């Protein structure tokens, strides 16, 4: 089942991906600041994190229902879906790392932020 990711999920996934991909220390510092070079190391890191957040599958590609759940904060879901779908394409160069990262870049361009604050009516 799909659950939305928080900052703490992201921190755990970063740690796991850094370990499993043997990411160099200097990349880790950038990643902690949410700064992402457009190189293979970084693109495969983004795929790894999106995999773990169930936002991207290496065969099916971007996972739209899950992305909408992650992005919408329970509001304007059909509008969010419209925006997400603009960012969905096929694996045109047969590199799942590039595929995932292309999605991410399109999210950034369209102001679709996967990790946002939430105000709770207490």
């Amino acid at each position: 089942e799909f659950t939305v990711s928080t900052t703490e999920d992201l921190q755990r996934y970063r740690t796991e991906c850094v370990s499993s991909l043997n990411i160099p220390a200097d990349y880790v510092e950038k990643f902690k600041k949410w700064e992402f070079p457009e190189d293979d190391t970084t693109m495969c890191y983004i795929k790894c994190v999106f995999n773990k957040m169930q936002l991207f599958d290496d065969t099916e590609g971007p996972l739209v229902d899950n992305l909408v759940h992650q992005l919408a904060h329970g509001r304007d879901a059909e509008e969010v879906r419209t925006e997400v779908l603009k960012c969905v394409d096929k694996n045109t160069d047969n590199n799942a790392c590039h595929w995932a990262f292309r999605g991410f870049k399109c999210f950034q361009k369209n102001n679709l932020s996967l990790i946002k604050a939430s105000i709770k009516k207490d």
